[PDB]
């Protein structure tokens, strides 16, 4: 299970992962549908040096099959997250090698929006919505009070999370609503949020700017 990690919008470089055989006739690249059905996308003849791309609109003007059978896909999309197979064909044999492609799109810097004009003591109020957009894969939202993680607590800290996918791009938008019961200790205290996600270089976290609220009490 060899994997190629690519950032959204970059060129995906997929080497064949096969030794060049003696008596090579041609090579072909294909991708597998979710249930394993094959779709051929590129062809290269070793004898004629010709290059042909199958009529697959999803890959129109996006492929380049080099002389050593490396397939390059331009402008990485979420639909490119598939298993690709390099097939080398000789006069009496077929050799196949798969490569898993994973695509990553960095979530937007989170922002606290739809903010309360003021928080009320002994009353649960919607502090705001922490939104992080156009991400792939989805991310986890954490809330903080004075730079310290704010965990849920019955009748005091209620966190309502949702992840929505755009059906055309397959990118995620994460929204975390914080319903909060303030105290006078929150006078001039900053509230922030962050998004934790997996990218090509591993697990990363991006923090938001702070939000300070006027605390009202009877
Ligand atoms: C040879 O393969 C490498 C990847 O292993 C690729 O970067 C290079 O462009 C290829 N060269 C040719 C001439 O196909
Ligand atoms: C998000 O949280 C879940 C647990 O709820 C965890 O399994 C997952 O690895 C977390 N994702 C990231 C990007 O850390």
């Amino acid at each position: 299970w060899y994997t190629v990690n690519s950032a959204y919008g970059d060129t995906i470089i997929i080497p064949c992962r096969l030794d060049v055989p003696q008596n090579l006739m041609f090579g072909k690249w294909k991708y597998e549908k979710p249930d394993g059905s094959p779709v051929f996308i590129a062809f290269r003849s070793s004898t004629k040096k010709s290059v042909q791309y199958d009529d697959v609109p999803e890959y129109k003007d996006r492929l380049n099959l080099s002389e050593n059978y490396t397939l390059s896909i331009s402008n990485a999309r979420i639909s490119d997250e598939k298993r690709f197979v390099c097939m080398l064909v000789t006069e009496d044999n077929v050799f196949e090698a798969p490569t898993i492609v994973k695509v990553f799109k960095q979530p937007s810097k989170p922002e606290i929006v739809s903010k309360a004009l003021f928080l009320e003591t002994e009353q649960l109020k919607k502090l705001g919505d922490c939104i992080s957009e156009d991400s792939y894969p989805d991310g986890n939202i954490t809330w903080y009070r004075n730079g310290k993680v704010l965990h849920p607590l019955e009748g005091a800290v209620v966190i309502i999370f949702k992840k929505e996918m755009d059906p055309v791009t397959q990118l995620y938008t994460m929204t975390s609503t914080l319903e909060y019961k303030t105290t006078k200790a929150d006078i001039q205290m900053p509230f922030t949020c962050s998004v934790t996600y997996y990218g090509p270089s591993g697990q990363k976290t991006i923090h938001s700017e702070q939000a300070v609220f006027d605390i009202y009490y009877p």
